[PDB]
RNA sequence: CUUAAAGAGUCAACCCUUUGCUUAUCUUCCCUAUUUAAAUGUUAGCAGCCGCAUAGGCUG
């Protein structure tokens, strides 16, 4: 079941430099990090974070867990102070 | 060589109705203000006639 696929449409795509010359390079996101950051930061209750349906309106589109979480996943709030 | 590359959120709204803050009272008692000197810079730069002069002189 576990395989692999390739289709960097869509997809943010940047330049890192491996030190001496350049690394076109395509981030893509985690499965592990969203699903786990949803629970956990629901259990512990962490609160300075965002929430973010993937999907639209019609989750079953992108993934399993798009079709099941549809309450939205949470995203942290990285929101820096503000002076003054 | 930036999760680079890109995108209209628009729309509309009756908050509102009523009310008892009342009552009460010892601010009082005491006080060393004190002492001492130059109005000076000379002081007031004035009162009038001699003249066209608000130019220049006289008079005390």
């Amino acid at each position: 079941c576990c395989t692999a696929k390739e289709d960097v449409t869509t997809l943010p795509q940047i330049y890192f430099k491996n030190g001496e010359g350049y690394d076109i390079l395509v981030p893509i996101g985690n499965a592990h990090n969203l699903i786990s950051g949803t629970e956990y930061l629901w259990e512990h209750k962490y609160y300075n974070t965002f929430t973010q349906k993937l999907g639209g309106s019609n989750p079953q589109n992108c993934t399993h867990a798009c079709n099941k979480m549809r309450g939205g996943f949470k995203q942290f709030n990285c929101t820096p102070p503000q002076v003054e």
